[PDB]
């Protein structure tokens, strides 16, 4: 079939987090923004419309939103308000999302396992891991 939609679409609520503070520090996020973002526990809404995929994150603190095609690079404004250039691909059924800015790079992987959606953020060997369930 064409199973990528059925795997990822829906509304996901955070249920665990590792070293997110550390990840945000390494990306350069300010100390107050880090803490408040860490407490926000935002939902992640994934949707599909033909070739165009969208990932919304919603909290009382801040909303964000990206729409993209796989393989196409696009400008993105991140939750801490960095301007970045992003490319998202489907590699072995995982969504792999790369962010380039000022000669740096961070990678965000989103992978389904069982009833869960696991997100891994890497920045120069600081690694954060967050788990989500359907809400
Ligand atoms: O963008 C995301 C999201 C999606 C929403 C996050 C998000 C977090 C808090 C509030 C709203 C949205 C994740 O699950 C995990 C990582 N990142 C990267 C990131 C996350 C946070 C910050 Cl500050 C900076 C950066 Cl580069």
């Amino acid at each position: 079939g064409s199973h990528m939609c059925d795997a990822f679409v829906g509304t996901w609520k955070l249920v665990s987090s590792e070293n997110f503070d550390d990840y945000m520090k390494e990306v350069g996020v300010g100390f107050a923004t880090r803490k408040v973002a860490g407490m926000a526990k935002p939902n992640m809404i994934i949707s599909v419309n033909g070739d165009v995929i969208t990932i919304k994150s919603e909290s009382t603190f801040k909303n964000t939103e990206i729409s993209f095609i796989l393989g196409q690079e696009f400008d993105e404004v991140t939750a801490d308000d960095r301007k970045v250039k992003s490319t998202i691909t489907l590699d072995g059924g995982v969504l792999v999302h790369v962010q380039k800015w000022d000669g740096k790079s961070t990678t965000i992987k989103r992978k389904r396992e069982d009833d869960k959606l696991v997100v891994e953020c890497v920045m120069k060997g600081v690694t954060s891991t967050r788990v989500y369930e359907r809400a």
